[PDB]
């Protein structure tokens, strides 16, 4: 009887709220790390391969999270960046370095097999159309045309010769000649590449900071923004959020003395309240930078996300990176 | 090497993030619905069991939407409501009605074999305890505090024979007798039930709205505020948004006459821009309650819900009862 469906552009979307709810008052929200567990999980938790258990979700795990904290940490907005699956041009350590199909969206100028212009960042490129040669994914239909519009994916076999460059027509199009054809998306800057940016993935920046500086993006030409508002995002069908978060030992000395067995657990909680001199007192939303455990109120705030791992060890005036992926 | 994950309690606040965005402003959400097509499917259409096809979620699709565009409500926090599925204790229509599990909600004094307390609403619970015979639904892992021991779900038999009454202990705890535990969660007034319940989901109110009058969903005894601060909604795991919006034709004496062959697709957009003359302009969001397909930039804001049917008829002031759920 009823035939619906939630679009890609709404996974793109629960990702903004999430980011775009955290600040304060009493309709934000704020977000902490929490880090403990300093017994072992067995004997063998420091050889390789070794996997700890999963973290249980129900109020025993909860409890048992919050038991073994040793600190927590508050997650400010910049510390949380937009990000999509990494795919560079020409890459010849990886499969298919020349070929690709529509709507992927691939890297260049981010290695010597990438190189188009110096003085230029990493730029990214989205594929508009590819050669009418080829195989679909349903393997039957050997016409694009026909593959396409039974929704197979066209796979061609006619490799790009030249990876994309420039920014292309007033509509961002871009025509090598070699039957493939693309679309200009925007550039990332040398301190979002070299320190935001990994292996598996790359940043897209939020609406505002774009909205605010095109320049720094290589977004000044854009007309697209006349639309879809510097929604870059949904462009790019984003749905995932990485964080970059800190441990810095000077905060948690009595935890970080010269032989301490390390930490092992991870995890979020949304809204922790502070402690109570009494329990009927008024509830108040931790909001300073950092927490002792025993300075908010056990098992307030929710637990969204537990991470559990092999131990780390802190050193007196050390920090210990924490990242973590949300796909919305 | 990790092991982590995004507990239930995710879900929850993907939603609660959801309507909490909706308001007014930029950083603030607006969500306008739509619907349209006069055009049929085909012939086989207004017959019975007709299911009609599946939308397309891309630009072509998006594009089929607009153009078949007819009418634009806008939507208030007011009609949303955070649901979860209603299973009333004792309704031999359904399966299992006095057989339950662990954290299942159930609703009480709601029928004659209901009834525990007139004058009051209907009465919701979380099943704590369930009795100690039964068969862990996974290989063995059967006995007592085993198949708990270890995460295992767990279907009983010694039957539940007595509905649970009153708000329990200082905890809402509440022991029948028969193997069964269970804890008071709230109360739903009689409005709510009647206008926004129905046979398959009850409301489960907005952790503001209880903060604001707790009497009011029989919570003003309630004490675990004390640490989830009315956080509710997260308790009994909802994660599901139902939408409760009327389409008025008396906004509109056009498209609604005696010919009408009717509208048969359904849309949500989020943020849409009024269409501008000279499109460099600075755009605008739309922040009335009603809008013509014309009025609106067309592909502005974005799409993130798709719905298609059997055909609809609309009447002069007549007003169809739109629905929608959304699920996070
Ligand atoms: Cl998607
Ligand atoms: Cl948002
Ligand atoms: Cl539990
Ligand atoms: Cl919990
Ligand atoms: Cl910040
Ligand atoms: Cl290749
Ligand atoms: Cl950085
Ligand atoms: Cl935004
Ligand atoms: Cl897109
Ligand atoms: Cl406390
Ligand atoms: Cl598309
Ligand atoms: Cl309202
Ligand atoms: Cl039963
Ligand atoms: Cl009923
Ligand atoms: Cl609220
Ligand atoms: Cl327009």
């Amino acid at each position: 009887i009823y035939r619906a469906i939630v679009t890609s552009k709404f996974r793109t979307e629960k990702m903004l709220n999430f980011y775009n709810s955290i600040g304060s008052g009493p309709d934000k929200n704020t977000i902490f790390i929490t880090f403990g567990r300093s017994e072992p999980w067995s004997s063998n938790e420091n050889e390789v391969g070794f996997a700890p258990p999963y973290p249980t979700d129900s109020v025993l795990g909860v409890t048992d999270m919050w038991t073994h904290m040793m600190g927590t940490v508050k997650v400010l907005p910049s510390m949380l960046d937009a990000v999509i699956p990494r795919r560079d041009w020409g890459d010849t350590r990886y499969p298919d370095p020349y070929t690709f199909r529509i709507n992927d969206i691939v890297v260049c100028n981010s290695a010597p097999y990438n190189a188009t212009e110096s003085g230029a960042g990493w730029l990214v490129y989205r594929c508009l159309d590819v050669p009418d040669t080829g195989m679909c994914s349903i393997a039957s239909l050997t016409d694009k045309d026909e593959c396409l519009k039974l929704g197979g994916k066209w796979t061609p076999s006619a490799r790009s010769m030249t990876p994309p460059e420039g920014r292309g027509d007033a509509e961002g199009t871009i025509e090598p000649g070699d039957g493939y054809v693309w679309e200009y998306l925007f550039e990332i800057p040398p301190d979002v590449s070299i320190n935001r940016c990994t292996n598996e993935y790359i940043v897209v920046p939020w609406p505002e900071e774009l909205k605010e500086d095109p320049t720094r993006w290589g977004y000044e030409d854009n007309l697209t923004w006349q639309q879809d508002d510097f929604g870059l995002i949904y462009r790019v069908k984003a749905n995932t959020i990485r964080f970059k978060a800190y441990l810095d030992s000077v905060y948690f000395p009595e935890a970080a003395l010269p032989g301490n067995k390390g930490f092992r657990q991870i995890s979020i909680i949304t809204n922790p309240l502070e402690a109570k001199a009494h329990p009927n007192d008024p509830n108040v939303k931790a909001e300073k930078d950092y927490y002792d455990p025993e300075d908010l109120m056990r098992h307030s705030g929710e637990m969204i996300y537990m991470e559990n791992r092999p131990p780390i060890i802190m050193a007196m005036d050390q920090t210990e990176e924490i990242n973590i992926l949300f796909t919305f």
